[PDB]
């Protein structure tokens, strides 16, 4: 459970409906609340 601004590198610690986000460079990522987090119902 962690808020966009902090990223969770990958989509294993945000609170939902967020998934990890990426860029270019890789290795880590964002929570935002996309791909998934909208209909990923939590």
């Amino acid at each position: 459970c962690a808020k966009k601004r902090n990223w969770c590198g990958k989509n294993e610690d945000c609170c939902c409906p967020m998934k990890c986000i990426y860029a270019w460079y890789n290795q880590q990522g964002s929570c935002q609340t996309t791909i998934t987090g909208l209909f990923k119902k939590c």
